[PDB]
């Protein structure tokens, strides 16, 4: 039904490329590379706290809402306590844009920053685990057409009357969601199936993401 | 039980004050001044199409997210092919911010706008009315001792683990939906909590616009 020969509910090929604990994301035809790194400072306004934080650098105005959204999810998911007095660079650098890259970003920027992670548990830098748990991020829509889809290509996300960008946890939590109706609007049928959708794509990504971890 | 006095599902004082189409919008102490104007023109891309437009001008970088929100919001309720080729311009002004401006602006931007297109319409220059409903928008969120809170103030906004921006049409459908957990999460039943105090309060705001107009 779709141009792509997809079904509604089919993500297009993923792959989680980890070959620095450099991660390269392949959604389709998207693709992003994404660092972590760790550097034992912070913002100012936490000095002496002793709780971490994690910020996104994020290259393809609109540029800083995603960085800043990158930073926002993954603070979801991180005892920034455990973390202790120190940050998490992420660097996310779209290399191919096709359709999803910021939703594929967030994905990438997840586990670049658990295998950084990983490291600094190994290193005994620190103590405990600081993940909560896994993250993905994933987008839904509503064509006018062939009605809702999961995994927005460039041209399907182009001519979308509904886009949607969801971000949740494996345990199945919200951490973000954002539904836009172009010059159409969406019910409450469409916004439970949107995020139906969502979830099973979200539920594939994490499951994939535990498996290369 | 909230520091407001209010219960947690009522909406602070709504003040919808027309005295230009002039509108002041009033939600407790929050302030936001809207105006719309009507010009003969469209953006480029449009030239010689026959369908109009609608732009916002905001006051009070986030900024233009804000101006682009209201601009879309409101494309959502009117038939721009009815409208001609002749593009709106709506423009708000925060004159005092205690929490929810941006949700207010929408609101205000709607009456603004609702009263400019009687005037095209009185005017006769055009035939019908574009306006395929009403609109109104809210915040909602979730207070780590509260709960779920409808219509946040600055303190509130400031300290909730999940935010929330919503915007539907008289009819009952979204335009648009933002949700974001600090770095707190929100579950389905909190997904469907927040909706439903949303819809409380959005249909409170389009009876007022109803009674106003």
């Amino acid at each position: 039904m779709r141009h792509d020969g997809r079904q509604h509910d089919e993500l297009r090929p993923i792959t989680f490329d980890l070959d620095e604990g450099s991660v390269l994301i392949t959604a389709g035809n998207t693709k992003v590379i994404c660092n972590a790194s760790v550097e034992d400072r912070v913002p100012p306004f936490l000095r002496g706290g002793g709780k971490g934080w994690i910020t996104a650098e994020y290259s393809m105005g609109r540029t800083m809402e995603i960085q800043r959204l990158i930073g926002r999810a993954l603070r979801a998911v991180v005892d920034l306590e455990k973390l202790g007095e120190r940050t998490i660079w992420i660097d996310c650098d779209v290399i191919q844009a096709d359709g999803g890259t910021r939703t594929a970003s967030i994905t990438g920027a997840f586990l670049a920053m658990a295998i950084a992670i990983g490291k600094l548990i190994k290193a005994g830098t620190i103590k405990t685990n600081p993940i909560t748990d896994f993250l993905a991020a994933i987008s839904v829509g509503i064509d006018k057409e062939q009605g809702i889809l999961l995994d927005l290509n460039y041209e399907e996300d182009s001519s979308a009357e509904v886009d949607m960008n969801v971000i949740m946890t494996g345990s199945g939590r919200f951490v973000e969601l954002q539904g836009t109706g172009e010059e159409a609007t969406f019910s409450r049928e469409d916004l439970n199936g949107l995020l139906g959708l969502a979830e099973k794509g979200i539920q594939e990504l994490i499951d994939k993401q535990k498996e290369v971890l």
